[PDB]
């Protein structure tokens, strides 16, 4: 309950439920976290890949102080969204006290080419949470042999499937399923499509002659994040085209889940170098 | 009780290594605990789904007395399993003290011809760790309600799919991980192919105006059974014919379940009463 944290919290867009600020700063919480994992610097020109609604730029940004930028960028649409659209979040933000430290590209793939960041050079490039979304391994790769480009590093945050304690166990059990069923039998229906690891990361670099260094673990268990998984694979195995045999067969690992446990797994971070 | 431990170990055909009495040992006494939740008495006739080279049916045999017996069926051969066959080890114990009280099937399936059971009744039919190898959960409804006609109730005893402990959650993706991949490329090889939950068999009971009462856990971390279970989950993306692409994102998640232990789960019992 830093000063900081409700500074933070209270420059984003709300929606009109109950619980908004309390999810949210729990949100803006976790992206604090992660921003002091990656030790990050006030003055730093930074580079993000999914910003989504802004959570962690807005962190960043503050971090990065007066002469600082953060530039985010995401392949969805401003009008993608409900209550707020990612573009209600973001023009709140541009229209307050951090908002010249901010720039946003939506509708923008950086895998494709640089486009809009095509003559910069950013001190950090930074992804968090948005590498389970990725296509493939391979994808992800290209990406960061892109970045190459824009910066000497990129860094990085995403769940860890190392469960810390059991009550995590039903996120786990969430990811797996998403994962599996992706894995199985692709679909532009899919959330979670590629459960990339801190192996995987070092396997990226090895295959590239780059560096993996692990950072440390930022646990945060009260993130929402477990309990909308878990409905959200839920909800999956009615939404997707799955044979009557597969989905009978999906149906003990559901039940299984619902008993694991609803709160959220512990956040991996680390950095590729080139 | 657990105090006839040593006498029913010392009944068993060992295999050749310096530690098949401590493994027989720790498998002996997870059936006794098996046995001891399901509080079977003296004089009963009991049906045996699964029997293998008859851990449990020996236990089950010392329990019901010389007033009892136990029926073992198997769908395997008799001259299945290294370093000892099951009928080495079935007509070891058929030669023994507790023979007079034991039957063995072998390459029988009761969902496909009833004929070797015709006309017998029992006070209980019970299944220990066979419920996973079932086609499918309506072919495992299909059996009670075969059995409905020649017993009271049936006992089952199955790995719960809740872990007890961080370090079991290696065994428990190594069933999830077999569970989906059957769904997809079944095998002969394969062993795990539905997944069955106490809520699977609550629903089964419900579909047919049974009751289910669910039993004790019994604890055993220290069976070696999550050590091969995962041994056994590598070894299926080799021998599994899988598409190029599903090898790869399975590849990873069993790189993932090296870090999570491999003490084996809990098992989970209960009655189904007709
Ligand atoms: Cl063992």
């Amino acid at each position: 309950m830093e000063k900081r944290l409700d500074y933070i919290t209270d420059l984003m867009a709300l929606g009109p439920t109950a619980n908004a600020r309390t999810i949210q700063r729990r949100q803006t919480a976790h992206r604090l976290a992660i921003a002091e994992a990656w030790q990050v610097k006030p003055g730093e020109k930074i580079l993000e890949i999914g910003c989504g609604q802004g959570d962690l730029s807005a962190v960043l940004a503050d971090q990065v102080g007066s002469s600082g930028h953060v530039t985010g960028i995401d392949i969805a649409s401003p009008d993608y969204g409900a209550p707020l659209t990612l573009g209600q979040a973001w023009n709140h933000l541009l229209a307050g006290p951090l908002g010249d430290r901010l720039t946003v590209h939506f509708n923008t793939n950086l895998s494709d080419d640089l486009g809009p960041i095509a003559d910069q050079h950013f001190d950090r490039v930074v992804l968090a949470h948005s590498l389970w979304y990725f296509a493939s391994a391979n994808a992800l790769a290209l990406l960061f042999k892109n970045m190459a480009a824009v910066c000497d590093h990129v860094d990085v945050a995403e769940w860890s499937m190392q469960p810390t304690a059991l009550d995590q166990i039903g996120h786990l059990q969430a990811a797996m399923i998403q994962g599996l069923l992706y894995a199985i039998a692709p679909s532009d229906v899919a959330n979670i499509r590629t459960l990339i690891t801190p192996d995987t990361l070092a396997q990226i670099a090895h295959d590239n002659t780059w560096t993996y260094t692990a950072g440390t673990i930022v646990e945060d268990p009260t993130l929402d994040d477990a309990h909308w998984e878990i409905a959200t694979t839920n909800a999956l195995l009615t939404e997707l085209k799955l044979s009557t045999d597969l989905r009978d067969r999906v149906k003990p690992l559901l039940e299984a889940m619902s008993h694991n446990g609803t709160a959220s797994l512990a956040t991996f971070t680390g950095r590729i170098t080139f």
